[PDB]
């Protein structure tokens, strides 16, 4: 009976059961088929000097699907410990992804997994629900993709989705770059992970750049050592809100510029008027990136700027955003009025692809 | 620019333009051909010597497809006389058809019209929208068929709905019988014909198959005598009500069927009881066969008397509750909201056939 939940993050894979109030595994999103059969997660990663690993997805989307699979079957077997052909099943996807590949997507659950049955979900609108909405504009920031995404009545609208190909990783890569700079090593890729948490435990969102740039080389009561597993330690300046600043400047490390709360407006403002009113005061933001402080005051000036006058901006930051993609498909799945809403082999049997076309959700 | 309403009646078809507060188009959803390229419509009528034309939608689904592709193409053009690939399109389907029967007619338009964009909906609930109401039980008591549609809010009720396959045509079959004892004709469609031609002329579903049906021996006061083609005129006595009231008694066959109003209520109860009340409060009756007058006050009783006393009951019936269907869809076929339904010729070449079983509305 019971469904399962997998959001595919493009460096993350959130997966666990329907209604569960969590995703029990959540491991690295690649695989590594053999130098010269191949493993994924932890595991795949555990083999460095003997494996040639690779992100089975990009962007948050699927490309070498044999990786893909190479993962899906380890997720159900090598992972979940439960049986494919054996459980309602959902998967996300992200906005605006290719039809044959949402189609191709499913070719395999029935295929070969013989998946029962099955569904997909953007992962955004995904984190709609989590939040207790069913429109609005989000901003799920995973490892490597963001969108904007206008929705109504729990239905998005593409020709409005404002994607800013950007996150995650970049900042990650960014800043180590920033720091190789300032004195400081990491080019192996090895190093890049380092960074990371490091960008984790310490970067935040500065409610002003240059009110707390100057601060950074003036004052310094806003910084701290770091436990380097080397042993050695050591502190940032600027950084600290310099890399999560590079959100909002697309222009920090070359790219092309807007940037995020624009590429919003430039993402509300191209939704008619009738919605934009009531899609202004409700901001839902899922993806480990916007897990970030002060992140929250900072977007609401940020928008009113371009909010007019007398309009409320609302931005809702579900405190655990960063599952809520996965979380909403734990929800779903466990429901109702969902159940015709899945897809069966009965059909897709009869059908082929295509039979997944359908509404919202 | 336009859209179009096609209503595929069981036994009959009625088009025209959205909007256009007349469907400009009603004929029968016959073909036929010399017994021995083709001839559709009333054309077929004047040929009971050398055609054996045969109806198509049987029973309210397709059959004869092949068949049927002649019957829409009589529309645009002879009738009509307008194009395909030019106006989005709009079909009933039948309530409680298979997906089979679906991405046929659906692919058929678009491959064998190259339409521009298609759309269909169950004839039971436009219907429904074509009276106010998006909820509440409707029926419709067409030609081949009469069904039982549980609504709510735009949803019908699958699992809930009842489908009797007495109407009509049916009633009419019979009549031909009824008659052969005050010794008469009426054998042929020739003769088949006119009795419908009574059927609705006369005919009536009173109220009493009892003291109603007392007043036989009783006081001949009302009674009549229809001026057949044959110049010869005829008498009827019961049966102005022995044909339609049997739609309250399928045992003047042998149905081992439920009576319509029975049926009605087991569909009500099928219900979940929270919503039975508003889908008690409504019924509608879409459908030709639903004209009977008088069936107004009528239903009323058949139910109530097992409809749970602290209630209220009523069952709109519109005039032109005979096509309500038709009308209630060129409605929908008008509003810019509607394109977000659509499935246009691109909505088709990409997404498969079966890009269409799925609506928000
Ligand atoms: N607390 C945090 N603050 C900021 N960034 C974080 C935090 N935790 C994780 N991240 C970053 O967000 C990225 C992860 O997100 P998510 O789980 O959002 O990715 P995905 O869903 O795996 O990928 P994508 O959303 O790009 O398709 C991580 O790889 C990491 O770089
Ligand atoms: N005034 C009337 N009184 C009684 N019966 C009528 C009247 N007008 C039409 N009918 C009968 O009702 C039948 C028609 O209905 P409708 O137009 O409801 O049929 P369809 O569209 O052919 O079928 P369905 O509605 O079951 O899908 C006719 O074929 C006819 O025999
Ligand atoms: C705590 C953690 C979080 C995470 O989300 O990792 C994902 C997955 C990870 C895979 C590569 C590493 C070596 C192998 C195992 C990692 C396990 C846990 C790492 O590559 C990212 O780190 C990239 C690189 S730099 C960045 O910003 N994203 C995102
Ligand atoms: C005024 C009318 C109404 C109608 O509803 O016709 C439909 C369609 C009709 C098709 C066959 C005939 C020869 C050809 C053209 C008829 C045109 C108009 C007839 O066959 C019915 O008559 C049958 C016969 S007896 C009955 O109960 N249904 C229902
Ligand atoms: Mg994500
Ligand atoms: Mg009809």
């Amino acid at each position: 009976t019971t469904a399962l939940v997998c959001d595919n993050g493009s460096g993350l894979v959130k997966a666990g059961f329907a209604g569960d109030d969590a995703p029990r595994a959540v491991f690295p999103s690649i695989v590594g088929r053999p130098r010269h059969d191949s493993y994924v997660g932890d595991e795949a990663q555990s083999k460095r000097g003997i494996l040639t690993l690779k992100y089975p997805i990009e962007h948050g989307i699927i490309t070498n699907w044999d990786d893909m699979e190479k993962i899906w079957h380890h997720t159900f077997y090598n992972e979940l410990r439960v049986a494919p052909e054996e459980h309602p099943t959902l998967l996300t996807e992200a906005p605006l992804n290719p039809k044959a590949n949402r189609e191709k997507m499913t070719q395999i659950m029935f295929e070969t997994f013989n998946v029962p049955a099955m569904y997909v979900a953007i992962q955004a609108v995904l984190s709609l629900y989590a939040s207790g909405r069913t429109t609005g504009i989000v901003l799920d920031s995973g490892d490597g993709v963001t969108h904007n995404v206008p929705i109504y009545e729990g239905y998005a609208l593409p020709h409005a989705i404002m994607r800013l190909d950007l996150a995650g990783r970049d900042l990650t890569d960014y800043l180590m770059k920033i720091l190789t700079e300032r004195g400081y090593s990491f080019v192996t890729t090895a190093e890049r992970e380092i960074v990371r948490d490091i960008k984790e435990k310490l970067c935040y969102v500065a409610l002003d750049f240059e009110n707390e740039m100057a601060t950074a080389a003036s004052s310094s009561s806003l910084e701290k050592s770091y436990e380097l597993p080397d042993g050695q330690v050591i502190t940032i300046g600027n950084e600290r809100f310099r890399c999560p600043e590079t959100l909002f400047q697309p222009s920090f490390i070359g790219m092309e510029s807007a940037g995020i709360h624009e590429t919003t407006y430039n993402s509300i403002m191209k939704c008619d008027i009738d919605i934009r009113k009531d899609l202004y005061a409700n901001n839902v933001m899922s993806g480990g990136t916007t897990m970030y402080p002060g992140i929250a005051d900072r977007m609401q000036k940020e928008i009113t700027a371009l909010a007019p006058s007398t309009m409320k901006i609302k931005i809702i930051a579900p405190p655990e955003r960063k599952y809520s993609v996965w979380i909403g498909g734990s929800i779903l799945a466990s429901l109702s009025t969902f159940q015709q809403m899945w897809i069966t082999k009965q059909e897709y049997d009869e059908a082929g692809p295509s039979i997944v076309h359908r509404k919202c959700f």
